[PDB]
C-alpha cells in the first residue's frame, strides 16, 4: 500500500526469479509435492520477474493489489503473448491468467509495485524450475 | 485529430457482418481462389463493437493503426478466454500486433472513440469460413 510494508507484513523474501515471495500453502495430499501450492508474489518498479518456466505444472497468476502487471508468455520460446494482469476489466485487463505447463514466462509491474498470488497445481518444486540465461529473450 | 466518419469516408468502409466498418484491400492472386492471403481495413467506435465470431480455417492477425487501443478477446475452445490490449503503448502492456489462431473464437471493442486496424488472414479469408456465435452468447 507502500510495498516495503507489504513485504514485512507478509514476510516476503527474494525469489530466485526476482521480486519477493512467500509460500502460504502446499497441500498435504497429492504426494510429496502436494496437489497444489500457493504463494504471495510482489514486483516493484525495476525489480521484475525474469524468464523462467515450471516444466511440469500449470501456474495461475492472480492480481491482488497495486498497479497492473505486464505478463509475457512464450510456449515455444519464439512467439510471445503479452497480457495486462489487472482489475480494470473494461480496459483490456484481466486479474487472472493461466500459464500452461512448461511455458516460458516473465513479468514486470507497470507501476510502483504489484502484489499477486500464484497457484501451481502439481505443487511447485524447484526441481521443475528453470530460468533462461540472463539477457535471453524468446527467439535468442 | 480524426473522426470515425472521416475514416469511414476516406477509406470507403462499409458495415461488417460482425459489427464495425471494413473494406477489403487485398486478395493474393496466388494460392488458389482464396489467395495465399487477404488484408482488410477495419474500424470500431465507442459503442459499436465486434461480436463473437471465428475464421474456421485460417489464422487472422490484428494490426493497430490509429485511435484508442482495443480489447481483443480470444477463446480457442469456447471456455478458456484470454484478453489482449491491442495498441501502441508497448511499455504499458500493449502490443500493436496480435495473432488469433485458426478456428479460435474472437471479439473486440474500442477503448475510446475509435480504433482503425488492419487484419491479415493468411489461408485467405472467405465468408464460407466465417461463423458467428448466437447474439448474447459468451464462451462457457
Amino acid at each position: 500500500m507502500s510495498a516495503q510494508a507489504i513485504i514485512r507484513e507478509l514476510g516476503l523474501e527474494p525469489h530466485p526469479e526476482g521480486g519477493f515471495y512467500h509460500q502460504t500453502f502446499r497441500d498435504k495430499a497429492g504426494g510429496e509435492r502436494g496437489h497444489s501450492t500457493a504463494i504471495y508474489y510482489l514486483l516493484e518498479k525495476g525489480v521484475r520477474s525474469h524468464w523462467h518456466r515450471v516444466t511440469d505444472a500449470v501456474e495461475v497468476w492472480h492480481y491482488y493489489a497495486g498497479a497492473p502487471i505486464a505478463l509475457h508468455l512464450s510456449q515455444d520460446g519464439r512467439e510471445v503473448q503479452t497480457f495486462t494482469l489487472g482489475p480494470a476489466i473494461l480496459e483490456g485487463e484481466r486479474p487472472q491468467v493461466i500459464v500452461p505447463a512448461n511455458c516460458w514466462q516473465s513479468a514486470e509491474s507497470l507501476g510502483d509495485f504489484t502484489l499477486v498470488g500464484c497457484t501451481v497445481s502439481p505443487g511447485f518444486a524447484f526441481s521443475s524450475f528453470v530460468m533462461a540465461e540472463p539477457g535471453w529473450s524468446p527467439g535468442d
